[PDB]
């Protein structure tokens, strides 16, 4: 069986904390470490002649397989693009770079269910906050920023750690195979929401670093469309 098919089988077994989950997650990570662009029939892509249409998607998605337990697919970023900061509520995540370089910034929202965690009213922000914006801004933590190439191992996130991240293409196009479990499902309250860091105007700090996060629609210059998957087909 192809590698992508064995990834799907192991993912199905891994995602259905149950007994044996940590060992299964380890086996899945080992399989993803092995994945190469050619295993998916994808050739690495270089920058397009940048007289590019404004209707051209900055990012595209190849669907491979999705169940109630997990989703498996490939995101392909054009030059100079990014998948902006977003969350994966109650989800595990695991991705492997296929070509190019991406910068992955990892953050977490602090739990604010108990209330009263708005910024100090006297604190001011770069592009000042609208009243509705300030009412919604909540604290978070910037945990890491790192560059990943096809030689790097998988980048992994859990429901409770590194659950927010941004993925920027560095010095050219890039692509990664992504596994999410459970998949996004608005019907179950698992929305793919976007966030923007707001910078306070009060005259640096090492990571981990306190940040202020605001839920927002994705940036105007970002959207993702599907394109055909050319690799080995995955079956049940
Ligand atoms: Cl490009
Ligand atoms: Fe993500
Ligand atoms: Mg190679």
């Amino acid at each position: 069986a192809s590698l992508i098919q064995r990834i799907a089988r192991q993912a199905c077994l891994t995602f259905r904390p149950a007994p044996g989950f940590p060992e299964n997650l380890s086996l899945l990570k080992s399989l993803l470490t092995q994945v190469r662009a050619e295993d998916l029939n994808i050739a690495p892509r270089k920058a397009l002649p940048q007289p590019l249409p404004r209707n051209l998607p900055p990012v595209t998605y190849m669907h491979i397989y999705e169940t109630e337990g997990f989703s498996l697919g490939v995101f392909l970023l054009k030059s100079g693009t990014c998948i902006p900061l977003h969350d994966h509520p109650g989800m595990h995540g695991m991705l492997k770079v296929l070509y190019g370089t991406v910068r992955i910034s990892c953050m977490d929202k602090l739990d604010t269910g108990a209330g009263h965690r708005r910024p100090p009213p006297e604190q001011q922000f770069e592009p000042p906050l609208q009243p509705l914006e300030r009412e919604a801004v909540r604290p978070g933590v910037l945990r890491s920023r790192a560059e990943y190439t096809e030689a790097s191992g998988p980048c992994v996130l859990t429901p409770h750690r590194d659950n927010l991240h941004q993925i920027d293409a560095v010095d050219g196009p890039a692509a990664f195979l992504d596994i999410l479990a459970p998949p996004y499902d608005p019907e179950d309250g698992r929305d793919c929401h976007y966030y923007r860091v707001v910078e306070p105007i009060r005259p640096a700090c090492d990571l981990p670093r306190e940040v202020w996060l605001l839920e927002t629609p994705q940036a105007d210059d970002f959207w993702c469309e599907g394109e055909p998957y050319p690799g080995p087909k995955v079956l049940p």
